[PDB]
């Protein structure tokens, strides 16, 4: 389900992003000389040459185009020529840790409860797909809008068989602060191991995006794991909220909750915010709606396209 495209039909506009592995752009889809300019987000590879980096890319375009859900990123298409380019859709807002930690004055317990139903609801999609993402992290949640997020960035995924319950891992650099204890010692990853990432995620977003385990060393954390400590309950949460996520990061990866439950209990909570979070000026929080996401994206556009002329 590759859709492949001429590098020529994508102008680049501006630069959105860039690591070690590549380049996001804001760009064009231009198929039609000057009569259609779609607006895109296109990941750009670095290390054309390299077949790790090609490898690692190709197989985050396969996961990214077999998905199809509200809650889930998908490959609009990839363009094939001296490097790979991803073609993606365009969001206002980038990454949602990026999104807590700047606009934390003004999000209120409803959009910290919405945003956990929401990614829970995008986790038991990938499940029922056969997938474990195994890098799911705050990072790695999208803005569409503050009422809308996307889970995305599948480099690290991977589609179990039917009814197989494990995949068994190699080596390499893995997100230790964010791994199920079965996943740092043994290499094995679950949807279950999933669940742990995924406690580790709403924990981030309950303390407006703080490092997990800040200022214990990578190398350490398996050590205190199984002495029994896990990330502190954040301030905002009363006790439920806490639970949920403790039993996430259980020793038996079967006494972890479920995606679908955590859906159903996160659902409970959102429908009275108040009770679950305890937010100093709460009621008077305000953030944009998806019409004046669309208003910042029209005002955006309109001074990049006067920047190219
Ligand atoms: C201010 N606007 C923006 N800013 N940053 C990003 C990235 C850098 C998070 C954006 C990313 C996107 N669109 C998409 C859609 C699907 N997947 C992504 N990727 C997934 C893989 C990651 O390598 C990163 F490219 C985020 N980006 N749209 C807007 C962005």
């Amino acid at each position: 389900l590759l859709r492949i495209l001429k590098e020529t039909e994508f102008k680049k506009i501006k630069v959105l992003g860039s690591g070690a592995f590549g380049t996001v752009y804001k760009g064009l889809w231009i198929p039609e000389g000057e009569k259609v300019k779609i607006p895109v987000a296109i990941k750009e590879l670095r290390e054309a040459t390299s077949p790790k980096a090609n490898k690692e890319i190709l197989d985050e375009a396969y996961v990214m185009a077999s998905v199809d859900n509200p809650h889930v990123c998908r490959l609009l298409g990839i363009c094939l020529t001296s490097t790979v380019q991803l073609i993606m859709q365009l969001m206002p807002f980038g990454c949602l840790l990026d999104y807590v930690r700047e606009h934390k004055d003004n999000i209120g317990s409803q959009y910290l409860l919405n945003w956990c139903v929401q990614i829970a609801k995008g986790m038991n999609y990938l499940e029922d797909r056969r997938l474990v993402h195994r890098d799911l992290a705050a990072r790695n949640v999208l803005v569409k809008t503050p009422q809308h997020v996307k889970i995305t960035d599948f480099g690290r995924a991977k589609l179990l068989g039917a009814e197989e319950k494990e995949y068994h891992a190699e080596g390499g650099k893995v997100p230790i602060k964010w791994m199920a204890l079965e996943s740092i010692l043994h290499r094995i990853y679950t949807h279950q191991s999933d669940v742990w990432s995924y406690g580790v995620t709403v924990w981030e977003l309950m303390t407006f995006g703080s490092k997990p385990y800040d200022g214990i060393p990578a190398s350490e954390i398996s050590s205190i794991l199984e002495k029994g400590e896990r990330l502190p309950q954040p301030p905002i949460c009363t006790i439920d909220v806490y639970m949920i996520m403790r039993k996430c990061w259980m020793i038996d990866a079967d006494s972890r909750p479920k995606f679908r439950e955590l859906i159903i209990e996160f659902s409970k909570m959102a429908r009275d915010p108040q009770r679950y979070l305890v937010i100093q000026g709460d009621e008077r929080m305000h953030l944009p709606s998806p019409t004046d996401s669309n208003f910042y994206r029209a005002l955006m556009d309109e001074e990049d396209m006067d920047d190219v002329v």
